[PDB]
């Protein structure tokens, strides 16, 4: 029949739209959604979301009312998915990797290879950065035995964008299941500095910072001579025994370089406090691949909304059941 979705799920952001658009195209089932993130401060549809939902239509051929900026109501029905070469422009700052993340999945489950390629933002505060992508949720999904490749062309950033990512998409031949307990024991923590367009010794300043709380097994600084800009990022991968992970920080226009090290330090020490393998926002991208392979399951300290509005976002099209048992403040999120 038809999902009715409530935007106002979990946080009311993007993140139910999102999940609803990749189980549609994949399962066939048309969806409404209404109060889409009607409480926030620029409310309705984006032009990140706006063009998730393009993406969608162009590469399933479906029906769609609503797609347009400021909407707060979609209705979509899909039709078949096709592989092949896609190109999408957001106009804008807007993520290119949650796009990705939208009609990626769908592509899972094409006839031959595909790929995508989005122009926008590349490395927003609150959304995966490409390198997150590639090093820490693709190799995750490799083991599911779903085979994505993503690349970053070009570096976008606020408020400018102008950045370009694309992926590289493979059928599935066949699921795997992954089994995700404890985190297990660090083996190496890297740093790295991104600049663009911005004083080149706010890099070393970061970097030091890093060092003094963790000690790193690299320290990288990686300029961008274009504009490109202005833009810093600091990062930190964390490589442990059977998970990696990868934490970051947008330096912004008025804090201090100094602080945005701290504060990253901060978030990674509060990974690290727990045995949970993995952090908070890797644990929403499992949900929907871990689903779709029938099976798996992980560790996670603190389950968000976006995390378990995806889990119920799947429930609704799919005839999979999540789990979550917590044990000594660590939820175990498994597909029974
Ligand atoms: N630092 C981060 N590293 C990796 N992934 C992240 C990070 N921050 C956010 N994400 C991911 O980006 C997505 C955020 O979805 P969400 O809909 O909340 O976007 P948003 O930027 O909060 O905008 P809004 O919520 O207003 O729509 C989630 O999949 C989350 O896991
Ligand atoms: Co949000
Ligand atoms: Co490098
Ligand atoms: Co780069």
């Amino acid at each position: 029949r038809m999902i009715a979705l409530d935007g106002a799920q979990g946080e009311g952001g993007g993140q139910i739209l999102r999940s609803a658009l990749s189980l549609s195209m994949i399962t066939g089932q048309p969806f409404t959604i209404t109060s889409i993130r009607a409480g926030r401060a620029k409310p309705g549809l984006l032009r990140q979301h706006l063009t998730a939902v393009k993406a969608a239509t162009e590469i399933c051929g479906a029906t769609v009312e609503g797609a347009e900026l400021g909407s707060q109501r979609l209705l979509f029905r899909p039709g078949t998915v096709r592989g092949g070469d896609y190109r999408f422009a957001i106009g804008s700052a807007g993520s290119c990797t949650l796009v990705l993340q939208t009609v990626l999945p769908a592509l899972w489950f094409a006839d031959g290879p595909s790929r995508v390629e989005v122009s926008g933002g590349t490395d927003n505060p609150s959304a995966p950065p490409a390198d997150f992508i590639r090093r820490v949720l693709e190799p995750l999904l490799a083991k599911i035995g779903i085979h994505q490749q993503t690349t970053l062309l070009r570096h976008g950033f606020y408020p400018a964008g102008g950045g370009v990512v694309a992926t590289e998409v493979s059928p599935v031949a066949s699921f795997n299941t992954l089994q995700l307990g404890e985190r297990g024991n660090i083996v190496q923590m890297r740093g790295e500095v991104l600049l663009a367009g911005v004083p080149r010794h706010v890099a070393e300043r970061e970097i030091a910072t890093l060092a003094g709380s963790f000690s790193l097994h690299e320290q990288n600084i990686h300029n961008l001579p274009r504009d490109q800009g202005p833009g810093n990022t600091v990062s930190l991968e964390v490589e442990s025994e059977n998970i990696t992970e990868r934490f970051f920080v947008v330096g912004e226009k008025r804090v201090s370089a100094e602080v945005v090290a701290a504060q990253l330090v901060k978030e990674v020490k509060r990974y690290l406090a727990s045995t949970a393998a993995v952090g908070e926002y890797l644990a929403d991208q499992l949900v929907l691949p871990m689903a779709l392979a029938g099976a798996g399951e992980f560790t996670v300290a603190h389950p968000s909304s976006n995390l378990l509005t995806n889990i119920a976002v799947v429930e609704r099209f799919l005839p999979v059941r999540f789990s979550l048992i917590e044990t000594d403040g660590v939820t175990r999120v498994s597909i029974e």
